């Protein structure tokens, strides 16, 4: 075993912790890395993808960490069937550079690119396009997990172990390493979007903007809201929603190319943008000065999301950056994240008082029917948690059984009692 000793963060650059890092282009060489753990049984071995996650659930302090990101080999790209079939370590950026000649487009994307395939679906990842699309899982065919009994497992949606695949949706690698996946992919004719924005005066009519049907009429929607200001300003947004482009929508100078890669307002129609116009603010979050803080509450719990609103205002920590959008349905996978309501992103500067104050958010988010997000989150209780994802013990169920003695294992687990 090529191992190297690295201390490891999470983008949020907190609680780092030393380990073993294992980087290896041979699937091979991770089987083998795992059966050795499935004996010598210290602290375990947890994958790590790009490492995009604000906390600590792709390292394992004093154990061993598997760098997939050497593991990126992209196996096929088949316009006809639209499936891809990718090494776990893919990037999306990566992948959707080869998906675009072939007018395929990678069918969910994160406000930053550089994540794997398997990160992507470790967290079950959501998107701009969350109300029409679902997350990350949803569109995924058959992903091979490598289990603690080394055996290399093929799961589907619907098939023998489905349950297994749907805790791996979500499980923050705990179920296991992702080697290799099939992704369905989204037929494009273009790699633009046609865009509407526009902007609102305060929360109510932020709020009000996206509860008339609207959002039926755009595949992709996010907001930019004023959490700063007082009311009646709070709550104001820049809204930018939009469609992939048809090749009859662009300009001709663009429809040379369609595949390819006054003052302004935020309000404008029908205008075409590539993937970076359309995906800002979402880009920037990371640039620990600063704690990022995501919740969702249900969609019936308006006066109660409002009051987080409100109070994240009036406490005087300040987030110029966030974001705000309004999920759609969820999926079967027990700890994804996404369930129909209210998605706020948050950008705290760490001072006085902020981790005292976000314990106070989690109760209110945890009152009101909602949850935090893994990715996200460096910070929350393990009794927060569990009350948050009420299948839970559902999925610690599941998990034991595929991993009894614990080889898979991170600091998150720990944190939050998921082992
Ligand atoms: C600037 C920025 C913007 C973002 N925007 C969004 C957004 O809009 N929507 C959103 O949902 N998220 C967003 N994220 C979160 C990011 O998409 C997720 O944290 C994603 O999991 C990170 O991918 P990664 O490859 O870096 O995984 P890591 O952070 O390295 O891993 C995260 C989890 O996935 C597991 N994992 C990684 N590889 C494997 C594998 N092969 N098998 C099993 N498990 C594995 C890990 O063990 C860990 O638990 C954002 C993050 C950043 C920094």
């Amino acid at each position: 075993f090529p191992t190297t000793t690295k201390r490891l963060m999470g983008w949020g650059r907190t609680a780092p912790t030393v380990a073993s890092v294992l980087s290896t282009s041979d699937p091979e060489v991770i089987v083998r890395a795992v059966t050795r753990a499935a004996e010598e049984g210290g602290r375990g071995v947890i994958a790590r993808g790009l490492g995009r996650s604000y906390g600590d659930n792709a390292q394992n302090g004093g154990g061993l960490v598997i760098d997939m990101p050497a593991l990126n080999r992209i196996h096929s790209i088949d316009s006809g069937t639209r499936l891809v079939d990718v090494d776990a370590g893919v990037s999306l950026d990566q992948l959707m550079k080869a998906a675009l000649p072939h007018g395929l487009w990678v069918p969910v994307l994160p406000g930053t690119r550089q994540v794997t395939v398997g990160g992507a679906i470790g967290c079950d990842i959501h998107g701009k396009n969350h109300h029409s699309a679902g997350s990350f899982g949803n569109h995924v065919r058959s992903m091979e997990l490598l289990t603690a009994n080394g055996e290399v497992r093929h799961l589907t949606p619907a098939g023998p172990d489905s349950d297994l695949f749907w805790a791996t949706v979500g499980g923050n690698g705990l179920t296991g390493i992702i080697l290799r996946a099939t992704i369905e992919m989204t037929p494009t004719e273009t790699a633009y979007f046609i865009a509407d924005g526009d902007v609102t005066g305060s929360l109510d009519e932020t709020i009000a903007f996206h509860s008339d049907g609207s959002e039926a009429n755009y595949t992709y929607s996010s907001a930019w809201f004023d959490a700063i200001s007082k009311p009646p300003k709070l709550g104001r947004a820049a809204i930018s929603r939009g469609s992939l482009a048809k090749l009859d929508q662009l300009p001709s100078k663009l429809q040379k190319d369609p595949l390819k890669f006054y003052r302004k307002s935020g309000t404008y129609r029908n205008k075409v943008q590539n993937l970076t116009q359309f995906y800002h603010p979402l880009d920037m979050f990371g640039e620990a000065g600063f704690l990022q803080y995501q919740f969702v509450v249900p969609t019936e719990a308006v006066e109660e999301f409002k009051s987080i609103i409100v109070d994240i205002q009036r406490s005087g920590h300040y987030s110029f950056l966030n974001v705000f959008k309004l999920f759609g349905p969820g999926n079967q996978a027990p700890l994804s994240f996404p369930i129909p309501g209210w998605n706020v992103c948050v950008d705290f500067p760490i001072k006085a008082g902020l981790h005292e104050f976000v314990t106070e958010l989690d109760r209110r988010v945890l009152e009101f029917g909602g949850r935090l997000y893994t990715a996200k989150d460096s910070r929350t209780t393990a009794e927060t948690f569990h009350a948050m994802y009420p299948r839970i013990d559902e999925w610690i169920r599941i998990r034991r059984s595929v991993d009894p003695d614990g080889v898979f294992a991170s600091d998150m687990a720990r944190r939050l009692q998921l082992l």
